[PDB]
């Protein structure tokens, strides 16, 4: 898991994680963890209190590791909804929204796209800030988007 970093980002983190190692050996408690991640170039919130008493070096490049992949995945469903926005205002009418997702990918249906829209922010107009949904979230386009609604979809109903 640590081989998706690279031999810089694996001298960077043993610095900054050294640095921190105020002792205990090998080991950073979990309060030093916000500065850390600050005194590289992070700035977590929440994001961080789930990240997880203390954390030690393979878990950390662990966590860093699977933060790199959660970060590029939500800029590639941005990307996503950036290919479908008209104007670039930074939004989405549902009925675009409607259109694409059921004519564009692994063809949603329209029942399973009705929630794809109950869930996000209140009708701006008829509008969807795509944003407030890729936070939410957390062509070949629509199938970026597709998948990733469904993985949403998976995580909520795994309560039950």
């Amino acid at each position: 898991m640590a081989d998706q970093l690279t031999e810089e980002q694996i001298a960077e983190f043993k610095e900054a994680f050294s640095l921190f190692d105020k002792d205990g050996d090998g080991t950073i408690t979990t309060k030093e963890l916000g500065t850390v991640m600050r005194s590289l170039g992070q700035n977590p919130t929440e994001a961080e209190l789930q990240d997880m008493g203390t954390i030690d070096f393979p878990e950390f490049l662990t966590m860093m590791a699977r933060k790199m992949k959660d970060t590029d995945s939500e800029e590639e469903i941005r990307e996503a909804f950036r290919v479908f926005d008209k104007d670039g205002n930074g939004y989405i009418s549902a009925a675009e929204l409607r259109h694409v997702m059921t004519n564009l990918g692994e063809k949603l249906t329209d029942e399973e796209v009705d929630e794809m829209i109950r869930e996000a922010d209140i009708d701006g107009d008829g509008q969807v800030n795509y944003e407030e949904f890729v936070q939410m979230m957390t062509n070949a386009a629509a199938a970026k988007i597709q998948a990733s609604f469904r993985g949403h979809m998976a995580r909520k109903k795994i309560k039950s």
